């Protein structure tokens, strides 16, 4: 069948492409993804990896971690309940994430059932020829031809994996694939990575443990969670510990064996060791390149296995672009799908606009979280002679009286101090992820610290403090930092 | 004896311009307020309305009254315990709050002798002369001068108190200052208004009542929260009533009597009658003007009763100045401090600055709570010949799995349609004052719509709705509304 766009990868990106193709531009739109609905044996499914084992999810699961907090801190506002009726049922949490997410997985069906010029196949798809996407059974190159689709325009959009260390024992170690559907809530975890992924999991885990049970994070690098703010990394260490986790950083396993009794007996580098229940690998995310068979179009790969695009998602194949993770740059959601809605904008709409990759705000669903947007400081002070940095550190009220004083609200402003610019906002404390949205619009409208300082403070909030910042704490003056 | 500027109430407003003026500007303050910490019998001391029996308490409160929600929502997230043993200790909270608000009492008391030039003076300020304050034992002008004050500029600073209806048996009704410290939670409760105050006490009441108990509140007019989007009016109004709160809307007390048990019989002007242990009257606060003697120095005050002021915070007598509550416009702790912030870096950096009234970001905590900047579409319809109106009102997914399918986040954009200007934003829901905050700036960098949509989304949140918001869902052209345009 014949087709203006085929998109392989039914996710975040692959779906605001397809969609505004077929709506908006009125092409005939082919969408190719593995499975209908979320779980093994391929995780991802119809919605990407977002929808199904990733930021949906993941944010249910960790919306119902914070709830241990909730039931202690209650006690200081003078809530009175029996403490030991209090069961975590993980049971409940992966059935109630399980049905949300089918939900999702249900819609998007009706969505490709109800919108003509849109049609979602089933299957493995892969590069035949240039204008040629074929659909087979499965990943194997040789299995069953299902569907061959004529394209005038190829969109690559099939996200990325988890990176899995060929060590001894990876077998007996998960990912969060399979974290997502663990039967029952381990004892006894490590996570490893310092990422996003292994810290949010950190959480969860450590809120639904059984009765005696431990949380251990795992980090080869000195300090958890680089490429957020330094202040932050330090704090969000520090408020994990202080709620039961512990943090081992300077460790990585150098294999995994099971125990008689068929728990994870962890040899960490250090020598060191650990038995647990769980070993999920957060070590990184890679580009899914290797099931397209991009050699039968010679579309270029990075060593990494990334497609290589320019600022338009076009790789070196006239009529072959990709979005999202599998141009390894930022693994969003709200990136794939802004990338996937410029590159169908440029293309079917002659209407030229590559996405801005700077000043995209972010969050870690860590308890607590983070909300960010632009420059941490030590980057900023590389590409500005004068770097000025506002900070406003404190345990918020609320948190004295509730019992968790460990719970540190963190405020940063980074700013080009010869002009004013905000380079770079950086929040920790409940609150932080939705604090941290319209500060993305701050900095595309150019905000100065006066900006931010001249605007009337909504009280009582954590974000005022962001409007409360007068004069900087500390400075870089040409890389160098001058209290 | 001799002071640069005395400052008659040491609150959100009188505090800012004291000490900035003092650490900023080497210049010799006195501060006067009728008490050093919290609670009877004057309720605000040292730090304001809004530290002792305000923003501060309050924010306390509604976050105790929000475990009522989080213990039961827990339940779709698996938590489970025995729903039979849960009490809430209202005795615990009012104790923890205390203990909050005196620790703030004494971090200021600290900065007044911490601070050289910074002094407080204990007891009533009123105005002698042009010139001169004179501090009084009580706030009767006869009782016994406790210091007389020299001033090169006076600041009135005396905020606002409740409006207590005159209607017979008033005396057996409470305002917001002595809910602060109702000794047991009331079974039943009136909260009479539909103002921001009314509403978050109908809110804390409904947490910490005991077994068989009753919110009801009661509001004189059609719908509760005037001046607040009339979508947000609406499903707060239902998302109270979803919580177990009675709102009587078209319903006003006429009376009060005890019953024989203590207990209250509120009489409406209806004829409908309600017992209550406790009606709490939220209808108003008023400016304290009475008390400074302004008669003395012929200060002016507005057909409504404030302070009139300039731009400048500038009364018509040269030298002295009113900021904050007392000038009876927007009663918000920041807008006090930020006309505090204004007048003396005006009068004593040299640095002339007025505050901005316009696109000031506040919020109820309500439960679930609201955050607004900017102009409602009703206000934006009249001013602007053309004006689009973005919205999204969905459950959020968290809530389906909670059981509270009732809460509705609600994001409105309200723009001027000839150039895309934001011109308000209007938020119900879980997170909705802290999102708000930063819009705020927006609204001050004239951000437009396209600014939001063109910003890239933080997922998943509430705020990126309004990241995702395009298309107009109605317009008003010259006052008019309609689904499309001509
Ligand atoms: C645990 C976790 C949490 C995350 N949390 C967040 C968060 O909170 N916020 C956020 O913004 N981002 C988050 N992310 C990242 C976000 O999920 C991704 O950036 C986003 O899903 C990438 O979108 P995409 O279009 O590149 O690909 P995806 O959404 O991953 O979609 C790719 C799709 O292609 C399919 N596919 C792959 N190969 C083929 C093939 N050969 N043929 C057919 N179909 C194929 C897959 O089945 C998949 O559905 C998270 C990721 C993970 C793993
Ligand atoms: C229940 C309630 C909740 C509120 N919640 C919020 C909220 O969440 N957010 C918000 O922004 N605003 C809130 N407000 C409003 C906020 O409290 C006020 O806007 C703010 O306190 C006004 O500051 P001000 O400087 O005008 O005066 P105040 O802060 O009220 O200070 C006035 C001071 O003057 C003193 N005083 C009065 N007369 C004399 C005299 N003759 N001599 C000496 N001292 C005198 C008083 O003791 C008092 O301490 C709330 C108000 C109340 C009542
Ligand atoms: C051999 O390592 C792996 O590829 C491996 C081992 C164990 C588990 C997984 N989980 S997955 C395919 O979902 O990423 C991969
Ligand atoms: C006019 O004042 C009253 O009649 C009255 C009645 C009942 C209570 C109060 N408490 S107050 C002064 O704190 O607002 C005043
Ligand atoms: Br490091
Ligand atoms: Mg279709
Ligand atoms: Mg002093």
């Amino acid at each position: 069948k014949a087709f203006d766009l085929v998109v392989i990868g039914a996710g975040s990106g692959g779906l605001e492409a397809g969609w505004n193709a077929a709506t908006l531009y009125g092409k005939r739109v082919a969408v190719v993804d593995v499975q209908t609905s979320h779980g093994p044996p391929f995780y991802a499914a119809l919605g990407g990896t977002c929808v199904n084992v990733g930021c949906v999810p993941k944010k249910l699961m960790v919306t119902g971690a914070q709830y241990m907090d909730h039931l202690r801190e209650s006690a200081g506002f003078g809530w009175e309940f029996d403490g030991s009726s209090v069961k975590a049922n993980w049971k409940k949490l992966i059935a109630a994430k399980n049905e949300a997410v089918l939900d999702i997985n249900k819609s998007y069906e009706g969505m490709f059932n109800d919108t003509e010029g849109l049609d979602f196949f089933l299957g493995w798809g892969s590069l035949e020829s240039k204008n040629v996407v074929v659909v087979r059974e499965t990943a194997d190159p040789k299995s069953a031809v299902k569907e061959r689709l004529q394209a005038d325009h190829i969109l690559l959009a099939t996200g990325s994996w988890p990176q899995m260390p060929a060590i001894p024992g990876i077998e007996h170690c998960i990912s969060s694939n399979e974290a997502f559907y663990l039967p029952e809530p381990p004892r006894r975890v490590l996570t490893v990575g310092g990422g996003f992924i292994s810290v949010e999991f950190a959480g969860i885990f450590n809120a639904y443990k059984p009765p005696g049970g431990k949380v251990t994070l795992c980090y080869r690098n000195n300090l958890i969670l680089r490429g957020f703010d330094e202040t932050i990394r330090e704090e969000v260490t520090k408020q994990l510990t202080a709620n039961g986790i512990e943090i081992m950083t300077n460790e990585n396993p150098a294999k995994v064996s099971l125990n008689t009794d068929g728990s994870k007996h962890v040899t960490f580098e250090s020598g060191k060791t650990l038995d647990v229940d769980v070993v999920m690998m957060a070590i990184g995310r890679i580009p899914r390149t290797n099931d397209l068979q991009l050699g039968n179009v010679g579309v270029k790969l990075t060593p990494k296995g990334g497609v290589q695009v320019d600022e338009f998602s076009r790789t070196n194949v006239p009529n072959i672009y990709a979005i999202g993770d599998i141009t390894d740059r930022l693994m969003l959601t709200p990136v794939a799908i802004n990338e996937g809605a410029a590159l169908v904008d440029t293309v079917f709409g002659n209407k030229p606009r590559k996405t801005d990759h700077t000043r995209v705000a972010s969050a870690v669903f860590s308890i607590p979280p983070i909300g960010t947007c632009g420059l941490i400081e030590e980057v900023a002070a590389k590409e500005f002679e004068k770097v000025a940095v506002y900070m406003s550190s404190f345990t918020p009220l609320m948190h004295n009286i509730s019992g968790s004083k460990y719970k540190k609200f963190v405020a940063k402003i980074v700013t080009n101090h010869s002009d004013g610019t905000v380079l770079g906002v950086h929040l920790l404390g409940d609150g932080a992820p939705e604090i941290i949205q319209a500060v993305g619009v701050c900095l595309r409208l150019n905000a100065k610290i006066s900006d931010f300082y001249n605007t009337i403070g909504v009280h009582p909030t954590s974000a005022e403090e962001l409007c409360s910042m007068r004069t900087p704490s500390y400075y870089y003056v040409k890389g160098e930092k001058m209290e």
